[PDB]
């Protein structure tokens, strides 16, 4: 789809069996997830936002669909404001900007 | 022009006379740029991600060229990392998604 950006790019998305909402963002390196139970073993790991640095629990090679497009990747589980999807995943989906 | 997401989506930007590089960020309701003496009159506001919240100034109606594409609107400035180019000038240079 085309997405336009008057309203926040939020989609449905799939990770562990478990629908969730999370915003797509062009801005993050990485994909980062609310503090939730995921299946498979996981390392710690430091990363830094706009306001500083938050200790994350990382899960490598980790199934995720987003909005019906799969994406097997990093996914990172810490106290983030919000469910975010970074270009690691956006990548995978065939995600571009156009203007 | 068409932006992959492999790197930073980071393009040039004029605002207040200063070539400056910025991220396209569609996670970014608005506008944040590092630390610069705009003139005017500002107001607070405070801004939240990930590690917290940051101080910022909140310009109104600044304008922007971001790859020669003109826009106007709230620019907020203080200690971010980096150049922020979020949704309410986005739209305005008619920048979408698309996957
Ligand atoms: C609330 C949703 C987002 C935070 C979760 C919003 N952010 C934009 C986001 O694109 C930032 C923009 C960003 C980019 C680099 C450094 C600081 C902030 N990226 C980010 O935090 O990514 C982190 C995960 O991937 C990594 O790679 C970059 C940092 C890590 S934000 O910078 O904090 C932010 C920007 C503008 C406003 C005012 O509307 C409020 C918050």
């Amino acid at each position: 789809p085309q997405i336009t950006l008057w309203k926040r790019p939020l989609v449905t998305i799939k990770i562990g069996g478990q629908l969730k909402e999370a915003l797509l963002d062009t801005g993050a390196d990485d994909t980062v997830l609310e503090e939730m139970n995921l299946p498979g073993r996981w390392k710690p790991k430091m990363i830094g936002g706009i306001g500083g640095f938050i200790k994350v629990r990382q899960y490598d090679q980790i199934l995720i669909e987003i909005c019906g497009h799969k994406a097997i990747g990093t996914v990172l589980v810490g106290p983030t404001p919000v469910n975010i999807i970074g270009r690691n995943l956006l990548t995978q989906i065939g995600c571009t900007l156009n203007f």
